[PDB]
Parts: structure tokens; C-alpha cells; sequence
């Protein structure tokens, strides 16, 4: 008996967004977590970025506070930071595009949505919400023709919802096994084992 609406985020969102990604996903997310990322501008930014695709979608209790987003981009079909903490999650993120390239799952695909931020008020987790938003974002897929959803999780916890929408797990990166330079950057805390991309066909 806890109400809330899903709604698009707007521009005026920003600061809003950014005050419940601060408390939460700032905190929570497990590499966030791993590295005790702190204040760090530069993720605030990274998480604006795709507000103005018109894809990223807010959960609002009956109070009005935010208590979930999913921030969703276009990401396009690859053709030829000061902060040290995010650096290194920035590093990573483009090392799975290295090894793992989900247009060749899909190469018929020129856009795909990618599913960038996904953050749930603790209060509020197991009820389904970030199920709820992701499925939101089917209905501006099937708008625009978009066939592809794609979401690199971090989280075993965000894993399980997309494998409750029927999401498939098209590349597993183990933590164990990131070691760029020979050493081991990342070992968050179980059941957190690696990098996740999930794949939807909807
Ligand atoms: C990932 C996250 C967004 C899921 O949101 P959610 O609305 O609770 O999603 P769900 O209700 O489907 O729960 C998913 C799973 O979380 C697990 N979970 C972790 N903590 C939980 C808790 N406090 N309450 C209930 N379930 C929890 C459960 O295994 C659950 O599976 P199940 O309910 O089907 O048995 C949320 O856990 C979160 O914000 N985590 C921290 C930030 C993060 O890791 N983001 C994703 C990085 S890719
Ligand atoms: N999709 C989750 C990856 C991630 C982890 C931490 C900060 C930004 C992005």
C-alpha cells in the first residue's frame, strides 16, 4: 500500500535526480561501494547526459519524492576525468566494450536503448519498481522502432530483475578476472561476482 507513478524525467529533474542518486546509488551501487566513490561531479554529469533523449523514467511516491530512476541513451552501432575512483569504473566500462561488442549479437541493429543508471530507494526494493521502470521504456521502444534493450549491470541484485523481464545475460565479465595490468582492480562484495550485460529483443 505504498502508491507511486512512473513518470518522465524532465529537464527541471536534474538536481532532484541527482539529490536521490547521491543518497542511493552514489552510496549502493556495488563498484560506487567498492571504492567509497564519495562526491564525485563527474558521475552527476555522466548521469544528466541522456536526460535529453527523452527515455529515463522517474518513480514518485505520494509525497512527491523521487524513490526510483532508470536513466536510459541511445547508444549507436561503434564504427572506426579527473576524479580517480570513477576513472577507474569509466576504465572498466570501456574495457567490456573491448572484449564485448552487443552489436555483433544484433547486426542488424543501428540504435539500441541502453539502460545507463538504475538506482531504488532502499525503502522501497523487492516490490518491483525497477522492474516497473524498465518496463516503462518499452513503450517509447516501440514508438521509435527501437528493437534492442541493452543494460550492463554491475549489481547481481539489478541481473535479477532484468532476468525477471526475460533480459538474457550475452556477456559475464567475473571481477576476479578484470585485471588490467595484471592486477586486480575491483572485488566487491558477494553475491556481486562481475559485470552483467543483459539483452532484451522487445
Ligand atoms: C538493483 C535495484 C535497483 C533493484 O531495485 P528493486 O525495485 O528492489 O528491484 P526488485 O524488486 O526486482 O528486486 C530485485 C532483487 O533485489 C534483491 N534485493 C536486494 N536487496 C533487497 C531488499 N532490500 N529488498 C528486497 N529485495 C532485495 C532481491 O533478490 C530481489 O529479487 P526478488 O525480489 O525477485 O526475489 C536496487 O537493488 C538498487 O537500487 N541497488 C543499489 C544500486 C545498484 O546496484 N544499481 C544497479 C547497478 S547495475
Ligand atoms: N550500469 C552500472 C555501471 C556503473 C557503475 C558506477 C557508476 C556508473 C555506472
Amino acid at each position: 500500500g505504498s502508491p507511486y507513478t512512473i513518470e518522465l524525467i524532465q529537464p527541471e529533474d536534474g538536481e532532484a535526480v541527482i539529490a536521490m542518486l547521491k543518497t542511493f546509488f552514489f552510496k549502493d551501487e556495488p563498484l560506487n561501494t567498492f571504492l567509497d566513490l564519495g562526491e564525485c561531479k563527474e558521475l552527476e554529469k555522466y548521469s544528466l547526459k541522456p536526460l535529453p533523449d527523452n527515455c529515463s523514467y522517474k518513480a514518485v511516491n505520494k509525497k512527491g519524492e523521487i524513490i526510483g530512476v532508470f536513466l536510459n541513451g541511445l547508444m549507436r552501432r561503434p564504427s572506426p576525468c579527473e576524479h580517480p575512483k570513477f576513472k577507474k569504473i569509466l576504465s572498466l566500462m570501456d574495457h567490456v566494450e573491448e572484449q564485448f561488442n552487443i552489436f555483433d549479437v544484433y547486426p542488424d541493429e543501428e540504435l539500441i536503448l541502453d539502460g545507463k543508471i538504475l538506482s531504488v530507494d532502499t525503502n522501497y526494493r523487492g516490490l518491483g519498481i525497477a522492474g516497473r521502470l524498465t518496463e516503462r521504456a518499452y513503450e517509447y521502444m516501440r514508438e521509435n522502432g527501437i528493437n534492442v534493450y541493452h543494460v550492463l549491470c554491475s549489481s547481481h541484485y539489478s541481473a535479477r530483475v532484468m532476468e525477471k523481464l526475460g533480459f538474457h545475460e550475452v556477456f559475464r565479465m567475473q571481477f576476479a578476472d578484470y585485471k588490467p595490468q595484471g592486477e586486480v582492480v575491483f572485488k566487491p562484495a558477494a553475491p556481486h561476482v562481475g559485470i552483467q550485460v543483459m539483452a532484451k529483443e522487445v
